């Protein structure tokens, strides 16, 4: 059972448990608050009791260890974690627009601009986390939080992982990834170039509405990511989805990387708008000149 107060021994610091988030893998996610400061943040509560195999515990620390030490503006921000007899508390930044998974739900299209506005900002993170050498691995709408301002912070870093040398290849991705990458599933061994695979398929979705390899059965959506088994719809411009087409490539020598992105043409040559609106959330933004 999860105690009503969750107390840091190292830091002297009481957080008051609060509103239910989110439940993912393991842990439960809770809004908590800090007793003196005021603070909000999003806590991420995980049982121990469901940590017994060293394997899972190694896991919970390999996260930890790689969050810790991400500072970014696109970033979901750590404040810090601590543990007790029976859970490990994680204190990170809290979003209070949740995610771009919900606004996917209300809003399904999106309109180009927005689209580009919200690109623009996962790419800035995730190019701050692959200059630190991190690949994230599970990059989706659910974990590409949004804070008051609409401002994007990438979350979740449970299927994250640090490369250690140079031209490194990952044999193992332990976990399943929802833009899982066509490296991974034939099991050739990865790189960086699986976040860009999931940065074109997040493209896709909020352009078009729907996952591009959306299947009944799972086990047949990872045949269509084997075998390049996609199509864009024609009503969606010939620039944005000629980037698609890049970073939805089965070959991963052939994505662009993380840097080259700001710089194709549907970034350069298309209207990113400085801020959107809060309106945005529940209806299509016009971004019109004056108002009548
Ligand atoms: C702490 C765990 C990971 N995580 C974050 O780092 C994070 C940061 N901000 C937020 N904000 C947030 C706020 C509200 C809501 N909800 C409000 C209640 N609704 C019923 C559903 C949506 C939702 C989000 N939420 C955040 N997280 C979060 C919270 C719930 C669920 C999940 C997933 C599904 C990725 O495990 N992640
Ligand atoms: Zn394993």
């Amino acid at each position: 059972e999860i105690p009503e107060v969750l107390v840091d021994p190292r830091s002297r610091r009481r957080y008051v448990r609060g509103r239910f988030l989110g439940k993912g893998g393991f842990a439960k996610c809770f809004e908590i608050s800090d007793a003196d400061t005021k603070e909000v943040f999003a806590g991420k509560i995980v049982p121990k009791s469901l940590l017994l195999k060293p394997h899972q515990r190694e896991k919970m620390s390999m996260e930890i260890s790689i969050h810790r030490s991400l500072a970014h503006q696109h970033v979901v921000g750590f404040h810090g974690f601590f543990e007790d007899n029976d859970f490990v508390f994680v204190v990170l930044e809290l979003c209070r627009r949740r995610s771009l998974l919900e606004l996917h739900k209300r809003r399904k299209a999106l309109t180009e601009p927005e689209a580009r506005y919200y690109l623009r900002q996962i790419v800035l993170g995730c190019q701050y986390l692959h200059r630190n050498r991190v690949i994230h691995r599970d990059l989706k709408l659910g974990n590409l939080f949004l804070n008051e301002d609409l401002e994007v912070k990438i979350g979740d870093f449970g299927l994250a992982t640090k490369v250690e040398y140079d031209g490194e290849r990952k044999k193992v991705l332990c976990g399943t990834p929802n833009y899982i990458a066509p490296e991974v599933l034939s099991k050739k061994g990865h790189s960086f170039e699986v976040d860009v695979w999931s940065i074109g398929c997040i493209m896709y979705t909020l352009l078009v509405g729907k996952p591009p390899f959306e299947t009944s059965c799972l086990k047949e959506t990872y045949l269509r990511i084997k075998k390049n088994e996609y199509s864009i719809p024609k009503h969606i411009n010939p620039v944005a989805a000629s980037l698609i087409q890049k970073m939805l490539q089965t070959d991963p020598t052939a994505r662009p990387t993380i840097n080259e992105l700001l710089n194709d043409e549907f970034f350069t040559s298309g209207y990113i708008p400085a801020r959107l609106p809060i309106t945005c959330l529940t209806i299509p933004p016009r971004f019109s000149i004056a108002p009548s």
